[PDB]
């Protein structure tokens, strides 16, 4: 009956793309170089915004046919995020990066558990809270993304549960997640009102098998076993600018 | 069974921009097509001014769409004519259809001369910075069957739903379009706000209210930023 | 305990999207030739109608699902498929892209009775608007229509019909049975001069137990009557 | 504890649904069209040879609606032979104009819910009546109906949790309805557990398409289907002989 | 309460459909050059197989879902993604259209032991046929695998394994865990010289409670072994 409340940080876009190798193959090397030069300029623009504290971004190569690349971008406004989107699509090389999936969310800190001492202070001025709402992206070797929702299915209805019961379920969920400290970092984007599921979940690790371990362990925790609804899963490997030229060289 | 008052017919027209093909046009042809679109929109502005409809444009975040054209007309004939004349614009070959929704502005009984009722059936569109659209239906699933509830139960559920919505006065404006008989869900919901986080807040709060917790089925969600006709030239300039 | 039906014309709902980008590239003379051929095809349809061997009508569809629906009725599946092939062989059909179709047969849940024939071989009323959607009856746990005893189903059907009778002169329905023919169990076509009547009747029925508990719906399509004269206007950019 | 159904299995089956790309076909001049039709005609006569030496069957139906315009139903004695027919077909020049819209892989199946021959030590695959079912001759009926289906595993309606004697009863009652359509509807059941996305592909043949509606409707009120049937898409079509193809493909 | 797993090679199931119409437009010379490049690519993968750093095989797939599956196993996600990108950059890959893929890791559950290594880093038997499908365990009302206590689940897995052991020598299985990696929880590959053994084992398991009550299935793919030396014949029109 008591709705969850959230603190909300950067707006987020997960932008998945497949490379149109057949078309790219037809460009002569000089034109490929010009397009990669322009992309490097765009990416340095991204880096400038990161270095003044106004957003974040990273790129991972995606395994399988769902995508070749994910561009994960965070900005302080939907206007800025959409401007990045348009600037990217207007790049010459974007004609060769075909959209296969996207997700819009906002970094979310819910109030199921406390993130700071109660008592009148502005949480947005708490620098530990800020480090979570406006997260620096760890350059971990692997990324995992998937959206999810909470079930509203007969006797398994998360949104009919009272606050104290949801708090208990989230608390137990967090005990598992905290046991992966130093092995898995999570960024939770809330997407109710913004996209097709209720959260977009990003995990970072140097060992992709930690994704399998934590997701499996949580699936036996009642919060997920009874109430999790999952979308598609995407797994990838860190892709640094220095590796893009190689990737786009046939 | 609920009864309703019904206002303007509505089209949400979602479009993706085909940049790769647009890029191949020389600047003169791009300008010609944008000028044709500009006259199309000024003709829609006239219809808006004479009180025979409304329309607005928002840029859409993510890959679902680049633009939404939200048009309201007093007849399905007029609405279909707008749609066909839009599709026949040269520039429409570069605006690819990704999703659409058809509905009618709805006011339930949970009069047409009443000026306050008219303001809702024939709504002026607020030029808010952000839009949110999603369709939804009510469940008919085992023990969670909205349409098997007696009228008094549904009236209580709607009443509690409305109390939440009233607490967002001044922060979120809603247009509810009925679509039973017209499209694949039962309502199209359009929200307008200067702060997109208010969409997240109102939709989350309603999801813990029984009327939605037990009975709501949701389609896809679209969020966007207001786009004025005068900004189209810049958007389409590569 | 299974229902028995009387069966009439075989029906095709053929939804098409207009490929404006390609159509735009045709010079005016070629557009005119293709419209001339289409006008010949439609007069062929009209001849079958006028000798009592079928029916047909065209409506413009709102939204992106389709631009046009061609609703054709014929006395055999061979004749229905032949119309289909003739239509797709038209030059202009290259610009009418297929987006959805439905196959059904007009259903009454005797064949010399004139009143029955008027239902099995229905004249299409030239109403301003059309509504189409397919549906099935649920087989879902405790909401299982096909496990109900005949007398229960009969009662549910009765109350459904009372609602329908109250829309006499506002909505005309054609019910096509499609069990064995398409992906749902019925195709429902509604005709009216006031499209809000579609919303009213479908909503009122959805609160009736027959639909509230047991109805499963496909996509809905709503449209406006398109006469031959208005086709030339439509296809003139 | 729970006894799984056992099956006898015959020819492997491909239902290959295709849509005609009239816009592309229209751009060919008559000489090149006739030539691609000639190649198709030779292909079909080679299939006819395979049928005549008892190594398979095949038939063609025109499909109503937009799901497809044609179905090529092919039966062969091995998956290697079936896949070679498929590839050889796709390599026909005309196949570029026959766009794939749906396919189904199955194997002609005779379950052991009811007996097909007297118990004993005899090899059923030498029983000529059993063979007539496992390696079915295709009747040249005017109409075909195809749809895949599965049995539900959904809460209290779980077919695969039922004991054998209860499933036997349900199938027995199903068969009583089916046998009442003797001379009106012929069925070929292809099992596809492990081979495709549903558990069976069902093909019906009849000279009156309304018998399809009649039998399927009547069965849907039988408990075996009312409680446990899960249905895919339905396809209905009209017999198309090879000699009718030139007329079909003449614009 | 949660299962713990040993994890071996990372796996890619890469399903492709041949674009026959585009391939037909190529002159035989270009076709041969593209097939030569593919042959070199495959022989490089054979080297990786011979030094024990991975595995791969190719099967032709029945029906329209695909024409080929490329099944590749590598010791890192970096090495797997590199194979994938190298493949897509082959000229011939423009004619091998992607129709489905699966990412998993060979999994041994706890429900250098040289015998363990033979399962985690499996040699691929050159069986005449392959079967692939993904699956998950249900979390649906009263049929919720992940809410069962460990002892119940262990019993269900025990009975499941008895069935699998009775097919030893006829069916070889590779179970890939995919929780966190793809859309289902496992990818299941079966190998056999008799495709009917796929139907027999999968059917028999479906009447076992572990699958009857709790298994959720994706699409099924079946195919015939395709050696590198047979590719020229397949692609020659
Ligand atoms: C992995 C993974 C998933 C997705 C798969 C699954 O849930 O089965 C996953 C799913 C979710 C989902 C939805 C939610 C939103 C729940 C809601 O608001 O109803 C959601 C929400 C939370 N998670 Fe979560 N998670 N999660 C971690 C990993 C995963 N988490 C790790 C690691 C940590 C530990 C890091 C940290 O301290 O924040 C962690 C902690 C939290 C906390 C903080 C609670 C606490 O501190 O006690 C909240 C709130
Ligand atoms: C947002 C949103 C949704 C979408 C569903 C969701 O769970 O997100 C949403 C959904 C629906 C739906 C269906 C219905 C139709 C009920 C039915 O006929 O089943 C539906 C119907 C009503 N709503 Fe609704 N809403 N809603 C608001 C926002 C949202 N509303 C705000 C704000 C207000 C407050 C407006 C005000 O009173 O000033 C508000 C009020 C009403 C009133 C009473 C208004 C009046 O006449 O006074 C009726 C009736
Ligand atoms: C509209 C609409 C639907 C769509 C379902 C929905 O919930 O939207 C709709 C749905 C169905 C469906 C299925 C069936 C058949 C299901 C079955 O179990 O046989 C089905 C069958 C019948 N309907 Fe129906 N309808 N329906 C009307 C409109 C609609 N109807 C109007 C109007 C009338 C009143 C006209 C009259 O009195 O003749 C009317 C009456 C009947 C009668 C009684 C007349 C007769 O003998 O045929 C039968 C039987
Ligand atoms: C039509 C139709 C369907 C699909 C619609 C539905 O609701 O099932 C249909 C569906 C199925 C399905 C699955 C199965 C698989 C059962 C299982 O193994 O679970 C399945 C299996 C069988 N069917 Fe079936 N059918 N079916 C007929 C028509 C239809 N049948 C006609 C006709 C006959 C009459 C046979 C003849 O004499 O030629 C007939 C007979 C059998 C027999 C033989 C039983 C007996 O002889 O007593 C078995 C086994
Ligand atoms: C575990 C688990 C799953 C997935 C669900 C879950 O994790 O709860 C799981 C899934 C499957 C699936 C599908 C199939 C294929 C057919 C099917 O019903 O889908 C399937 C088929 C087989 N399994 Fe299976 N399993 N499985 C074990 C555990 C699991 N198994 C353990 C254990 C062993 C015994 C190995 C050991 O521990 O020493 C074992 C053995 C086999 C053998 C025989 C192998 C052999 O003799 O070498 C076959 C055939
Ligand atoms: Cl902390
Ligand atoms: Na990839
Ligand atoms: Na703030
Ligand atoms: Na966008
Ligand atoms: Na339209
Ligand atoms: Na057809
Ligand atoms: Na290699
Ligand atoms: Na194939």
């Amino acid at each position: 009956n008591e709705a969850v409340k959230t603190l909300d940080g950067w707006f987020c876009l997960h932008d998945f793309r497949s490379i149109d190798w057949a078309a790219w193959r037809e460009l002569n090397p000089g034109n490929q170089e010009l397009m990669l030069n322009e992309l490097s300029h765009f990416l340095s623009d991204m880096e400038i915004t990161k270095n003044i504290g106004e957003g974040e971004h990273t790129i991972y190569s995606i395994l399988g046919q769902k995508a070749d690349l994910v561009f994960f971008t965070l900005r302080d406004s939907l206007e800025a995020l959409n401007e990045v989107e348009n600037r990217f699509n207007k790049l010459a090389i974007a004609d060769y990066l075909l959209p296969t999936y996207s997700y819009i969310s906002v970094v979310e800190l819910s109030n199921y558990l406390a993130s700071h001492m109660a008592g009148g202070d502005d949480p947005y001025q708490n620098k530990g809270v800020r480090a979570r709402l406006y997260p620096a992206l760890p350059p971990k070797k692997h990324i995992c993304f998937y959206p999810m929702s909470k079930k509203r299915d007969g006797a398994d209805n998360w949104y009919m549960l009272p606050m104290e019961e949801r708090q208990q379920l989230i608390r137990d969920h967090g005990l598992i997640g905290r046991s992966y400290a130093g092995k898995v970092q999570q960024i939770i984007g809330g997407s109710i009102g913004f996209d097709d599921y209720e959260w977009g979940v990003t995990l970072f690790s140097d060992d992709a098998l930690e994704f399998k371990r934590i997701v499996t362990e949580m699936r036996f925790d009642e919060a997920s076993a009874r109430y999790a609804e999952f979308g598609s899963f995407f797994i990838g490997n860190l892709l640094l600018s220095e590796q893009l030229s190689k990737l786009f060289t046939i």
